[PDB]
């Protein structure tokens, strides 16, 4: 039907970012062609952005195609979502094509689509007490204990939110109803649901304990000393404060890993500001678990990206990359207090101090006659990988305060980044580099005379390339947090989606993209020399 500029016209117009505008004359040429479109499932998410949802007489035929339409990807269904869409038939739609994505994927997109409840019909959920979105999240986790952990976690936390409960006294209504419709459900279901229901609660009340420690040992005013003998005599006291010794509880940071208390003995206050809690959990596998817990702390933030972290790393594994990378879990359990996952690592600013370079730390505890100079060629493998994504991962995100504190290594030659309090751009100081590379990074590697050195960009090629084809999936998820009370996203909600969207260059063709991606690589480099 439509000719071959047409065509041309369309398929550029199909390949847009799912935040970007169209223009009046491209809402035209896409109602024109609805028909035709019809056949591209790629093309349903912008017919539906083209239509007029106050009349009804559109609203109607709009929706005789949306039956028509070959049925979008599932992944594409999370723009359906968004703030963009008030027509129930049109988000019943985009949960219909969720209920076809497997529990590990839902878990990917579940802190998003948590988000995405403020946007769903509040009177519905309350007169709970054909699916949309919060009978779709409750019924997918009474079938599946971790996806019913993270809603618990991801829920209740939005129901501690003051800022919501002040803010919005509507949405905070409605994540307390949304609660409740959770707890209803379990309670009403099987014995396996059930026990699933006492089992969040006893999680709930062990944190509760926990936190109630931290505080105990912050009315202390000894040193940091007299503070960790405070918290160990404490966690040893299980007549007291029962967290020695505990029956079977799922960790609500790995909820897949259960554990019976925390070792007492090896309890230790970080030496910053806000003291947080080095703690190893006793795991039911007899092993050892250790955590961070922070207290008096807002840890979204760094939830939110430790999640698109983790995301970005199963899609390149996907595509059978896998680039050694450390997406330690991160949970809040509230919106002043939460768990990391602790990885054993050295800050690179500490392997300076100690031992010089990164080299010579790789030299000591991983030699190699025959290796890069000197280093087991194994080690050195994973660095140069885990360099790449990272340097690619923290690119897209616009990662901020990149000094050698929040960078960490281990014996293994994995490098990671930590400490995710300037995202999409911020920074401490002005004028951040678009690419913050360090010094002390590429001579990790051998310098930039080093073969290593272009394996390291060959792989920040391919991983750019591969995170490129899944703009669409990571731009949705972002759109679905511009709501959310997060700070870096909080200063400016109606451009944060763009600030991701720019890094992609989805303008550059692949070739292109390469091109400038190894420019903006080699200036940063050539600018740190
Ligand atoms: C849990 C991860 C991964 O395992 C190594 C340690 N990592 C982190 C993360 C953070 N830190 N260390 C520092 C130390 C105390 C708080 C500060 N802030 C962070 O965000
Ligand atoms: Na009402
Ligand atoms: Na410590
Ligand atoms: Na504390
Ligand atoms: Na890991």
């Amino acid at each position: 039907k439509p000719n071959a500029a047409t065509r041309d016209q369309l398929n550029i117009i199909v390949s847009y970012p799912p935040t970007k505008q169209l223009t009046y004359e491209e809402q035209d040429l896409v109602w024109k062609f609805r028909y035709y479109l019809t056949n591209q499932e790629k093309a349903l998410t912008k017919f539906l952005k083209c239509v007029n949802w106050d009349l009804p007489q559109e609203a109607k035929q709009a929706l005789e195609l949306l039956g028509k339409w070959k049925p979008m990807d599932v992944e594409d269904s999370l723009e359906l979502l968004s703030s963009h869409y008030t027509n129930p038939t049109v988000r019943r739609y985009a949960v219909a094509r969720l209920r076809q994505a497997d529990d590990e994927d839902l878990l990917m997109y579940l802190l998003q689509l948590v988000q995405a409840l403020k946007y769903e019909n509040f009177d519905d959920i309350k007169n709970g007490l054909e699916q949309d979105l919060c009978t779709f999240l409750i019924s997918r986790a009474c079938k599946n204990s971790t996806l019913a952990n993270y809603l618990y976690w991801y829920v209740i936390v939005e129901c501690e939110d003051q800022d919501t409960q002040q803010r919005d006294p509507k949405t905070h209504e409605m994540y307390l109803n949304v609660m409740r419709r959770f707890s209803q459900a379990l309670l009403k279901g099987d014995k396996s649901v059930r026990v699933m229901r006492s089992l969040l609660a006893a999680q709930q009340t062990f944190v509760d304990r926990l936190v109630h420690l931290m505080k105990a040992v912050q009315r202390e005013s000894g040193n940091r000393k007299k503070k960790n003998e405070r918290l160990q005599a404490l966690l040893g006291d299980n007549e007291k404060m029962n967290l020695s010794d505990v029956e079977l509880i799922p960790l609500p940071l790995e909820p897949q890993v259960k554990i019976r208390g925390i070792i007492p003995e090896t309890a230790t206050l970080f030496k910053s500001a806000l003291m947080p809690a080095q703690l190893f959990f006793k795991t039911e596998d007899g092993g050892k678990y250790p955590v961070i817990f922070k207290h008096g702390d807002d840890l979204r933030q760094d939830q939110l990206i430790l999640q698109i972290i983790s995301l970005m790393d199963k899609l390149l594994r996907k595509e059978n990359l896998d680039l050694k990378l450390t997406p330690y879990k991160v949970l809040a359990t509230s919106t002043k207090h939460g768990f990391m996952q602790f990885i054993q690592s050295v800050p690179v600013a500490e392997v300076l101090d100690t031992e010089g370079s990164i080299q010579n730390f790789f030299r000591k505890y991983a030699p190699s006659e025959n290796g890069p100079n000197g280093i087991s060629a194994e080690v050195m493998d994973t660095y140069v990988k885990s360099c790449a994504g990272y340097c690619v991962i923290t690119y897209i995100l616009g990662v901020g305060d990149r000094h050698l504190d929040n960078l960490l290594l281990t014996k293994t030659g994995k490098l990671f980044h930590i400490d995710f309090g300037y995202i999409l751009g911020r920074d401490p100081k002005p004028l951040p580099p678009p690419m913050k590379l360090n010094k002390e990074m590429v001579e990790g590697m051998g310098g930039t005379q080093s073969e290593q050195y272009q394996e390291f960009r060959k792989q920040c090629y391919t991983a750019f390339l591969h995170l490129r084809r899944y703009s669409n999936l990571i731009l949705n998820l972002f759109s679905l947090m511009v709501d959310a009370n997060i700070p870096d996203i909080a200063l400016e909600p109606d451009k944060t989606v763009k600030k991701v969207q720019d890094k992609f260059r989805l303008d550059l063709s692949d070739e292109e993209a390469v091109h400038y991606m190894q420019s903006l690589i080699d200036e940063s480099v050539h600018a740190l020399f």
